[PDB]
């Protein structure tokens, strides 16, 4: 049986999550690498970018670094995970690559290396939930992440990131250290060369720039950059070029080097081995431990578990995050309105009242605080807020109601039996 | 007395919003067009993506439309809305062009053809509020926007496009109608031709798909599309080539047509009068009535307003947002709990409790409320919480301890004088 990519993480047509963890133990547990500390890439982002292509990359490198050109004949096509033009989605869930490669360090360490490919974010059968979970996972598990970029990084980008990586931080071991350790923003397709130069140094400079947390930014930009800085103990960045345009568009091309721009050759020739060098493989560590192949398989299990249950608040849209918060608040607002109102008429304090003229002021003031709730303008406007929200709040102010009338009726019990004794008197 | 780009909306650094009333109204209160019914064409979208340099070359179709040349001569330089390369932001707000179009319609209706250029979307120094009020307003102005996206059509993309229109919407008045009229996902890029041809119908055909609501489809996945598609009455799509690595990336190429690929090109002579041709001119409308450019500068002026106060909540991200509704939810929880768990000792149907009872139980019960609230799994981290929410709660349920004072107080009466004559 020949080496080839294995899926692992199984997005299902309901959006559930499946781990094959026999596929899995079949990788990570055979006993020349399950005791073996472990090295763990994985490459992440946007759908139909370019990941699987580099991991393919990765990949003639892992299996000839010791060769004199790794990169390959330029007449050879690229093979291992399923790579292709189109504008359709082709890797799903996670898949790694079925052969585990054993590399010595330069401190004498044999370590396991670990390749694993992921679906694109934001794929149109996907909700954000999957791809939150396939990014969060990926991040989790390695101990380097590309996460893949197209022409630059936007603010919609470091948004992602931050919503991605603290999905992710939601499903670990509680940990004074950054919870990962290595992310490279690797931009394909980087247009500036005179700006800022293709590669790592480039890269760096741009990255700098772009990350630099300031006290005298609006806090939403600074808050998006110190959650960044904060959950990866190492942030670097790589430039590319455009592979050119044969590879961008031509059906026919099946990777063959003698097809792409000598210049993202270049650069792919120095970006892979920086990634994945002997000196430069880093060693998983989750919470200050560093991680066996076997104690990886563990983790994979604990992490998806989580993500399979419902313990984690639900990845949300902009606009679902914030008609949600808008319509928690008028709620909120509308019910402490009743409230202070009903406190008013039947408090502690205050005289009892007849049972009809209680119903009437509280019939009264449940309107008055709807007619609130509904009155605050709010994302998704009224439809959002009658589907969800305005049954829940007609129905908590009933409950609301339901106390008042015992409390009432505490302060006269024999208000019934005494009015028909006197009615009939 | 050359026509050039004028800043309209005017972005500032502390990320307020100026509305140029002077440079507005000398634009469209003109004696010419004031009176005219107006066509509004925008581009909007991520920013960095060639929108200044396509809304330049619809500048050269409007003025040599009548000619089969109207793209240009091949060496010249493109001008107009100032675009460039480089990483940075370029064009910021709304700028409009200083000359509007005067056009006959097929039916032999005049109308006035404004230009808006926008402030490319998720640039390094905007708040989302920055890029949406952008976004809404421009497209709240034009009747055709032009959705300016790079390579594909990205579930994120439709999610922006969402989250925007519906920031728009929120600004506008209550209507039966569709609040938007034409809109144009232009895909930048293309890069998959043998899969949809170049131009509006393999555009129509891919954005089909992409938009299509179906029933086995995550009701998260239809409801964007649903929303997408009760915003505009007519959504189309065009994929267009690349232009050629040198317009990517030559810091010399000054917009020469013949430094530009010939597929873009020839893509290009299709698209623009395809968007722009006397036919293809939506006149605007505002809830069913066709506007003027006068009646568009009082909206111009009407939506910012809106915009510069605090009427409307604003957008924020997915982290922010979740966060908020998280803790809003938990802190709803926490007291709720408190209520219920109250209830259960100081109800109505509860007998008296000694004060000090009341005081040991009330500490205990909030302080189980403020141990839920804390103890729930929420975006934004446990400081988030604590800076944000926590005390307000604390506060709060003390406030209800005070009312259950009062109820417990109702519980225990005596009039000395009622029981020495009893
Ligand atoms: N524009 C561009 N296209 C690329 C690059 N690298 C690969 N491609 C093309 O991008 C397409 C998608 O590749 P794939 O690896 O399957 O994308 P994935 O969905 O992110 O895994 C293929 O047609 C590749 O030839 C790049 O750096 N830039
Ligand atoms: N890749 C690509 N680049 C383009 C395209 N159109 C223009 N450009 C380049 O995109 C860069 C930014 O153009 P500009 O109009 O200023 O972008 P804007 O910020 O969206 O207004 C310039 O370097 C243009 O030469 C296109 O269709 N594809
Ligand atoms: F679109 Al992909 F892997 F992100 F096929
Ligand atoms: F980056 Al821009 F107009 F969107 F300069
Ligand atoms: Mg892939
Ligand atoms: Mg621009």
């Amino acid at each position: 049986k020949k080496a080839g990519p294995v899926q692992v993480l199984i997005v299902k047509d309901d959006h559930s999550f499946e781990l094959d963890e026999t596929a899995l133990n079949r990788i990570l547990l055979s006993e020349a690498v399950r005791d073996k500390e472990v090295v763990a890439v994985s490459v992440a982002g946007a759908f139909r970018k370019g990941k699987s292509f580099l991991m393919d990359f990765m990949l003639r490198y892992m299996y000839n670094q010791e060769s004199v050109d790794w990169v390959g004949d330029y007449n050879e096509p690229l093979t291992g995970f399923s790579w292709r033009g189109g504008s359709e989605r082709e890797t799903t869930g996670i898949q790694i690559w079925s052969e585990i490669f054993l590399i010595n360090k330069p401190d004498g360490k044999k370590v396991a290396v670990l390749l694993m490919d992921t679906q694109g974010t934001f794929d149109s059968q996907s909700t954000l939930r999957d791809s939150a979970t396939v990014f969060a996972l990926s991040t989790m598990i390695s101990s380097i992440q590309v996460y893949n970029l197209s022409q630059n990084v936007q603010e919609d980008d470091l948004q992602h990131l931050q919503l991605f990586t603290e999905y992710g931080r939601l499903a670990m071991e509680e940990t004074f250290l950054k919870p990962f350790q290595s992310l490279i923003f690797l931009v394909r397709d980087w247009s500036f060369p005179y700006e800022f130069s293709y590669g790592a140094d480039g890269g760096a400079k741009f990255l700098e720039k772009r990350l630099k947390v300031s006290g005298n930014q609006h806090e939403e930009l600074q808050n998006v950059r110190k959650h960044i800085h904060s959950c990866f103990t190492n942030i670097s960045c790589f430039l590319l070029p455009h592979p050119g345009l044969k590879v961008a568009t031509n059906p026919n091309f099946d990777g063959k080097l003698k097809e792409i721009d000598d210049e993202f050759i270049k650069n792919l020739k120095i970006l892979i081995p920086w990634l994945l060098s002997p000196e430069s493989l880093d060693i998983k560590e989750i919470n200050g431990n560093k991680i066996t192949c076997r104690g990886l398989v563990e983790y994979f299990k604990a992490y998806i578990k989580i993500y399979q249950g419902e313990e984690l608040p639900h990845p949300k849209s902009m606009l679902q995050a914030t008609a949600e918060a808008n319509n928690l608040a008028a709620v909120a607002t509308a019910k402490d309105t009743y409230n202070k109102k009903m406190e008013e008429i039947c408090g502690g304090d205050k005289p009892f009242l007849a049972p009809n003229d209680l119903q009437t002021k509280h019939l009264q003031l449940k309107e008055e605080s709807v007619k609130l709730f509904r009155g605050v303008k709010k994302m998704g406007g009224e439809e959002f807020s009658r589907r969800n929200y305005l049954q829940q709040l007609e129905s908590e102010i009933d409950e609301l109601y339901i106390q008042y009338i015992k409390h009432n009726d505490s302060k006269n019990i024999f208000h019934a039996a005494r009015a028909a004794a006197l009615e009939h008197h």
